[PDB]
Formats: structure tokens, sequence, C-alpha cells
């Protein structure tokens, strides 16, 4: 340590840099306190950061709720115990990326490379736009395409679990009453085709339709063993806004092979982070689970109250994270490098937890609602 975090502070539409050791808790007088907190790139509530992607210690991409994607140069400067702090410069942008009449307002749901020599990124919207943007040879961002999907979209997840040399790009997406779909995008990024669409489960024991609202999805590796022709071979699991864990295997068909009620009374959920109970790093760059077996899946998800829940692949609640500390909806969670949970939401504290022990390692007040956090390399200090 110290850790170097960047935190999306929605209320000022800014990013804060936070530097601090393990053991920091700003709410506890006796505890370590952050060495540094400072504001950057404040664009106001109208233009808060939806997502970030760190390209390197010198560069990141931001996707903002103004409908703008920004390329950002990160630099280092001695703070005037000695250490460097960051400064940020937007070097290029792409604007006009939303379509709020598709139809609640629009936002970016995905910002990531398309795949792990490559300079090309996807930025996907709730309105069902899939933008493909590259950092060109001239160092500036250029939009390559804007492809349309079926709105509304809660998530768009790329598949990256086989290899990187095969000319195929696959993703899944879905949203409110919008069944999960698999799509193949041609490597020109100019055309797409839908290859699979989920079906709903049967009506329930009271002969009532079970509503459809997938919120998040993570792939698994393909089903093992012999495969049939004419069926695709993708496995994936999703969390729904009606409190389901849904498990799919396209070799089985379009219906889920299981749909499990995670909490009583349809308690709404969002987010889905794969993790290993020992803190091992078992996921791809994009968060997909590098296993063919659902029995080994464990996920972290959130309600809209204050809870952060851990579940196994059978829907058993393994425990909460931050039960007695988190007091508002946990808008953002992310499992980082297997071992850490990054957390931040309506209660205005950035937190870091240890996955294996469930211990709170860092708690820093940032004076804003939080919707995104990244952990950069550790800070060299003298």
């Amino acid at each position: 340590g110290s850790m170097r975090l960047l935190v999306s502070c929605v209320d000022s539409g800014s990013i804060k840099e936070v530097l601090c050791n393990i053991g920091t808790d700003t709410s506890v007088q006796s505890a370590l306190q952050p060495f540094h907190v400072a504001p950057h790139l404040a664009e106001g509530l109208k233009a808060y950061v939806d997502r970030m992607w760190v390209i390197s210690e010198d560069e990141a991409i931001l996707a903002r709720n103004s409908g703008v994607v920004e390329l950002v140069k990160i630099s280092k400067h001695l703070k005037e115990p000695k250490f460097d702090i960051s400064e940020f410069e937007i070097t290029s942008s792409v604007s006009d990326l939303f379509d709020d009449a598709k139809l609640l307002v629009d936002g970016f749901v995905t910002l990531c490379p398309i795949k792990k020599s490559n300079n090309t990124f996807v930025a996907a919207t709730k309105s069902g736009l899939l933008h493909i943007i590259k950092k060109g040879e001239d160092k500036k961002l250029i939009k390559l395409a804007s492809l349309g999907l079926k709105a509304p979209v809660e998530f768009l997840q790329l598949y990256d679990l086989e290899d990187t040399d095969t000319d195929k790009y696959i993703f899944a997406y879905g949203g409110e009453e919008n069944l999960i779909k698999l799509v193949e995008i041609d490597s020109s990024f100019q055309s797409l085709k839908q290859i699979w669409e989920a079906k709903n489960v049967k009506n329930d024991r009271l002969d009532m339709r079970v509503p459809v609202w997938p919120m998040a999805l993570r792939f698994l590796e393909p089903s093992p063993g012999k495969t049939e022709k004419g069926k695709l071979n993708y496995q994936f699991a999703a969390i729904t806004r009606w409190s389901h864990l849904t498990k799919y295997s396209t070799q089985h068909g379009r219906k889920p092979f299981a749909q499990i009620d995670l909490l009583p009374n349809r308690e709404p959920l969002s987010q889905m982070e794969v993790f290993d109970a020992k803190g091992e790093n078992v996921v791809s760059s994009l968060g997909n689970f590098q296993s063919e077996t659902f029995n080994e899946l464990n996920v972290i998800t959130t309600d809209y109250k204050k809870n952060v829940f851990k579940f196994d692949g059978n829907g058993r609640m393994l425990g909460k994270v931050g039960r007695d500390d988190i007091t508002g909806s946990s808008t953002y969670i992310h499992v980082h490098d297997g071992k850490y949970l990054l957390q931040g939401g309506l209660d205005r504290y950035v937190r870091i937890f240890d996955i294996k022990t469930n211990k709170m390692l860092v708690k820093v007040y940032v004076g804003s609602r939080i919707n995104f956090i990244v952990m950069l390399d550790d800070v060299e200090i003298e």
C-alpha cells in the first residue's frame, strides 16, 4: 500500500482520487486516515460518470451520463512521507451517444474492450445502442459503428471464455420484459445477428406467469462432453429484478434449466459478481467464470435497500458483506483481482472488503453518492 482508488462521485459528476492504507476508516477516529483525497474532471450532475475502464496506469476511458465517451490521460506529480498524485486530461471524446426516446432515462451499461494489440471498445446503452469506438493511429477516439438492439437493456456482456484468435464476437443482453439474447457481431463491427433468445419458465404453481427482467449476466465455459450439432454450446447465469438466479445451457435449449428464487417476496436485485470463496481469481478480464461447472459458481449481488448478498449456484445465501456497516443501497460492487470487493453506493463511503475473510479493509467518506470505483496499482512512497 497504499492503495490508489478512483471513485465516481455522482453528485458533482466528478472522479476523486483516494490514497490510503489498509485499516483506514474515516468514521473511526482512532483508525488510519487517507493520505489524500482530491477531485478531478467535475462535470456536474448532468454529466456524471456511468462507467470507467482502465487501459493502463497512464490512460482510462470514461462513459458519462451526458452521452459522452472520453479518453483520459493520467499523469503523476509529486504531492507538495512523499508520494505521487494523479492529474487527468481528456484527450478526445465522442458525443451524442444516447437515445432517451427508446425509452427512466438512458445510461451506459457496458464499457469494455472488444477483446483482451487491440484498441477497440464497446459502449452500450439502456436505449439499445451498441457503439464501437476505437483509439485510432492518430491517438483520437473514432466511432466505428452504432448498432441497434432491442430496448430496454439492463446489461450487455461480452463472451471471452474460449480464445482470442477466432474472428467470432458473441455477447448477451436483455432487460425489462426483454428476454436474454445472444448476438454475433461481425468483426467489421458493421452488422450483427441474433443467434439465440431465451424462453420464459412455465407459469408458477398458482398458474401465474413468472415475470421476466434479467439485470446482469455472467458466462461459464461450455457444457462438457459430447455436443449435438445444430445447438450452440454456451452456459451462463443471470440475476433478475424479481429475485431470480437463472441458469442456462444452450445445449439444453432456450428455457433455463433452473430458475431459483433467491429471496422472499420478489425482492429486487441488481448486479452479479463472480467470486471464489478463497479469494482466488477465477474470472476472465470481463468477469466471466472460468469454469464449466455451475456447482462451483458463487456470486455477489445487491438489493435496493442496503444489502450485499453472496449466493452459491444453487441459490443458498452464503452471507452478507458489510451487514452492519453499509446503510444505503449498494449501487456499485465489483470483485477485483479475485481477492477484493470494491463497494460504494448511496451512503457515500467507498469501501474495500477482503473476499476470503469478509473483513472491511477500507472505509473512506467521499461526500457523494458513488456509482463506480476502480483500483489502480499501489502507490510508491518514500
